[PDB]
């Protein structure tokens, strides 16, 4: 029931030692389950969804732009280049870059997209264009990972990101072809196994983008299809008091189990 969900989330937060942010949107009736849903949390890598979506939006006008190439140079590399490191001295299309940053959370791929787009400010501009006035991307990787308490840079709220993810994957923020590609990329993510997914029934279909940064900030945003029922959009953000706190993916899994029970 709705009161036991609240009691349980509060208990989970107390047990975690950190600050928990949750926003679930049930598209069946647009009902919502909220917990610190209007509070700001550092987005970490979950901001990569808005970024890849900004590129997809461009492809709606500029035909074939997803195939535009960008050179990958040693100097472009960062602290995380699972895919990009294989293309040094070669090129990658915006599509390949989008796929790498979304499914492997490649930081270099992210920066290449930011460069193409003209900077973090233009990603924020795209968020605004889909009705998100909370989201704000201020820096590139890996600086956007500082997650300093009280610092609003590179942050957003659970509800704002939930609403945006919904518009992007199920709503009309993107055109049909672009929308389908984003959904497919999210479903093909390889980094969310121990997060939101871990707290859901194994047969449910899911698309998600994880995030993890300083202050033990552990995040994950997803679109969930429970069997043949209407899709669910869930955002689970979590951050801790210690700058060097270890990540708690298990906390996101627990939050997911709690808010999707009986859905
Ligand atoms: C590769 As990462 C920890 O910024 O999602």
């Amino acid at each position: 029931d709705v009161q036991q969900v609240q009691k349980k989330l509060a208990a989970l937060e107390k047990q975690s030692g950190g600050r928990l942010g949750v926003a679930l949107i049930n598209t069946a009736d647009n009902s919502q389950v909220l917990y610190r849903a209007d509070e700001r949390f550092a987005m970490c890598s979950t901001s990569k969804v808005m970024t890849a979506a900004a590129v997809l939006k461009q492809s709606e006008t500029h035909d074939g732009i997803l195939q535009q190439k960008m050179t990958i140079k040693k100097a472009d590399l960062t602290n995380w280049n699972p895919v990009t490191e294989k293309y040094v001295g070669n090129t990658m299309t915006l599509a390949e870059l989008s796929a790498a940053t979304l499914q492997y959370s490649d930081n270099t791929a992210m920066n290449k997209l930011l460069a193409h787009l003209g900077g973090p400010g233009n990603v924020t501009a795209f968020a605004r264009s889909i009705g998100d006035t909370t989201f704000r991307l201020d820096r590139k990787e890996p600086e956007l990972n500082t997650a300093i308490p009280g610092d609003e840079r590179d942050t957003t709220s659970p509800l704002a990101m939930a609403k945006s993810l919904r518009k992007l994957t199920l709503g009309d923020a993107l055109a049909g072809p672009q929308r389908a590609q984003l959904v497919d990329w999210l479903k093909g993510n390889t980094t969310g196994g121990q997060s939101i997914r871990a707290g859901l029934p194994a047969h449910w279909v899911v698309g998600d983008k994880t995030g993890a940064c300083d202050y033990g900030t552990t995040n994950d945003i997803a679109v969930i299809w429970p069997e043949d029922r209407a899709p669910l959009v869930l955002v689970t953000y979590f951050t801790q008091p210690q700058q060097d706190a270890k990540w708690r993916k298990d906390v996101l899994a627990a939050a997911a189990k709690i808010v999707t029970e009986g859905k």
